[PDB]
DNA sequence: AATAGTTTGACTGTCAAATTATG
DNA sequence: CATAATTTGACAGTCAAACTATT
C-alpha cells in the first residue's frame, strides 16, 4: 500500500523547509565556525575538481559570476582557497583548496555520508539497488520539467 | 556510490527549487519568494499560529520571522491579530489573497507528486517511501 | 523575573551593470 | 568584439542583541 499523501506532503515539507538550516547548524557547531552552507557548496565544487575556474563554479552552482567572485574573495580571505592565474590564458583563474579547505571539505562529507546511511537504514541490498534506480528516474523527471 | 546517491539527492533538491521558483514567478503573484510561500503554507495549514510557532517550524529566529511577517502583511497576504486572552501573543491568519495562493500552491504540489508516483513501479514506490521516511527522521533527529 | 514579539545594526547572498585585462 | 574575471550598486534574508509590552 502507498503511503498516505498527507504523510508524504508532511515529510517533504519538513525536509525542504529545514534541510539547509540543519546542515548549516552542523557546520556552525564544528571546529570551523566561519563557513556557511552556501560557502560550503563553493568549497565542495573546488575540492571535487582541483583547478576549476570561477566560470565553471558559476555553471555548477547556477549563480552568476559576480556572486562566485564575492564568495571566493571571502573564502580566500578566510584561508580556505587559493586563486592561481593561468599561464596559458592570462584571463583565467584556477582555484584550489588550502589545507584548511581540504579539512572542512572532509567534514562536510561525513555529514553526507551519515545522511545516506540513515536513508538506507533497514533496506536490503536489492532495495538499495531499487532506490538507486528510483533516484535516477526522479532526477530525470525533474530535469525534463525545466 | 554513497557519493553519487548524494549527487542525485542534491540535484533533485536543486531542481525542485528551480521548478518552484519558475512556477511562482510565472504566476499572478509576482511579489512572493519561495521562503514566503513556505511561511504562507505554515499559516494556511494552522490558522492562528503564532510568530514563535512559525519560528520553530521553519527553524529561523523570531526576529527573522517578524520581518518576514511585516513584508507579507504589507503585501496583503497575512493579518496579525492580538490574542484577547494574552496580549503579548499574536495570532496569524491568511487573507483572502493568502488563501488563494496557498490553495494554488497545495494543488501544484499534489499534482506534481501524484504525477511522479504515477510513473514509478510498485517496488520503486515502496522503497522511495522508506527512504523518504528515513531522510525525514535523519533530520528530525538532529533538530 | 519571565515571556512574546519587535526593532536594530551588521553581514551574506544574490543579480545586473559598469569595469579591467586579455584573447 | 568576445571572454574571464572583478567591482560596484541595490536589494532580500538572516542573526544576535537590545528593546518594548504584557503577564
Ligand atoms: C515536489 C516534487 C518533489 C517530490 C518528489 C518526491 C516524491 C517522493 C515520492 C515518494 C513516494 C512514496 C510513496
Ligand atoms: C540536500 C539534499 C537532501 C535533500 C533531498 C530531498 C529530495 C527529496 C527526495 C526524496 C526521496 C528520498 C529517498
Amino acid at each position: 500500500h502507498h503511503m498516505d499523501y498527507q504523510r508524504i506532503n508532511e515529510y517533504l515539507t519538513s525536509i525542504f523547509n529545514n534541510v539547509l538550516v540543519i546542515e548549516e547548524v552542523n557546520l556552525r557547531g564544528s571546529r570551523f565556525k566561519d563557513i556557511s552552507i552556501k560557502e560550503m557548496h563553493t568549497i565542495d565544487v573546488i575540492g571535487k575538481a582541483p583547478d576549476v575556474t570561477p566560470s565553471q563554479v558559476s555553471k555548477e552552482l547556477m549563480v552568476t559570476l559576480g556572486t562566485v567572485t564575492t564568495s571566493l574573495n571571502n573564502l580566500e580571505r578566510k584561508g580556505y582557497i587559493e586563486r592561481v592565474r593561468s599561464e596559458q590564458d592570462r584571463r583565467v583563474v584556477h582555484l584550489h583548496l588550502t589545507k584548511k579547505g581540504r579539512l572542512i571539505h572532509r567534514l562536510h562529507k561525513r555529514f553526507h555520508k551519515a545522511m545516506v546511511e540513515k536513508i538506507i537504514d533497514g533496506m536490503s541490498e536489492e532495495e538499495i539497488a531499487v532506490m538507486g534506480k528510483g533516484l535516477t528516474n526522479l532526477y530525470q523527471f525533474l530535469e525534463d520539467l525545466k
